[PDB]
């Protein structure tokens, strides 16, 4: 199966997901001199006062904290968005090392992390119809660096061992993702794919100028997961990001002057 292995990872994805070389496929590099502001952009709305997170996955590529999406409790509105967005779930990619890691680039320059916050279009009923429709999903996608710590992601960091190797999961109630946003709500948005298998091309993109901090500590955390099963040969999880895409037709918007 799929992965990011030298014998599974992206540049043999395209031999049984053939929508891996299509018209709108993610991540990309944002290149800020090319950007357009855009001053009929909306400010993002993000409410998640409500939030209930349920469950903690390691699915072996990453690992998924899962909410309650069957009612409007943790939504995206606004910005580039028509209608409501209800959070799924948020996940992280990251490096074997700082200088990589992200999926997204800005002018070339790779982050050490990058979390993605999942959301599907309420208009479509559950999330498997909505990955079928090409405005389906939005996905806030915040960049990670390295310095001080992120307190808001120890409770994840902390459970972490719980859940080593791929299919284990832990109860993860009560945790508050606004913790894990910066101070900032400028952003990117364009028109782009899932990052890994199925590569559906469903998802408005909504990337935050502003990185988050994390401690050495904390990434450290992430990196002794493993994308093994138990009693496996143990494989870190390192390096789990897609490299950027062409840009084709498309352009990159910006929130902010
Ligand atoms: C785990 C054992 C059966 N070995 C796996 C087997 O060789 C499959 O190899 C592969 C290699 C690549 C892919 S793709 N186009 O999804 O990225 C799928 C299967
Ligand atoms: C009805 C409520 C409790 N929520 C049910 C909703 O279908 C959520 O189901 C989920 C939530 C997350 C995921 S994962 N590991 O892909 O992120 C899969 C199914
Ligand atoms: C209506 C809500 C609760 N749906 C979102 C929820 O997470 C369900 O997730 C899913 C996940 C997969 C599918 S499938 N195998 O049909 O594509 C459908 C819904
Ligand atoms: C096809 C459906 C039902 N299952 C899809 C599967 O859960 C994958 O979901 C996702 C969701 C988000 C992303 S990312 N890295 O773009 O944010 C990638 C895969
Ligand atoms: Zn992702």
């Amino acid at each position: 199966h799929w992965g990011y292995g030298k014998h599974n990872g992206p540049e043999h994805w395209h031999k049984d997901f053939p929508i891996a070389k299509g018209e709108r496929q993610s991540p990309v590099d944002i290149d800020t001199h090319t950007a357009k502001y855009d001053p009929s952009l909306k400010p993002l709305s993000v409410s998640y006062d409500q939030a209930t997170s349920l469950r903690i996955l390691n699915n072996g590529h990453a690992f998924n904290v899962e909410f309650d999406d069957s009612q409007d409790k943790a939504v995206l509105k606004g910005g580039p968005l028509d209608g409501t967005y209800r959070l799924i779930q948020f996940h992280f990619h990251w490096g074997s090392l700082d200088g990589q890691g992200s999926e997204h680039t800005v002018d070339k320059k790779k982050y050490a992390a990058e979390l993605h916050l999942v959301h599907w279009n309420t208009k479509y009923g559950d999330f498997g119809k909505a990955v079928q429709q090409p405005d389906g999903l939005a996905v806030l996608g915040i960049f990670l660096k390295v310095g001080s710590a992120k307190p808001g992601l120890q409770k994840v960091v902390d459970v972490l061992d719980s859940i080593k190797t791929k299919g284990k999961s832990a109860d993860f109630t009560n945790f508050d993702p606004r913790g894990l946003l910066p101070e900032s709500l400028d952003y990117w948005t364009y028109p782009g794919s899932l990052t890994t298998p199925p590569l559906l091309e469903c998802v408005t993109w909504i990337v935050l100028k502003e990185p988050i901090s994390v401690s050495s500590e904390q990434v450290l955390k992430f990196r002794k997961l493993n994308f093994n099963g138990e009693g496996e040969p143990e494989e870190l999880m390192v390096d789990n990001w897609r490299p950027a895409q062409p840009l084709k037709n498309r352009q990159i918007k910006a929130s902010f002057k």
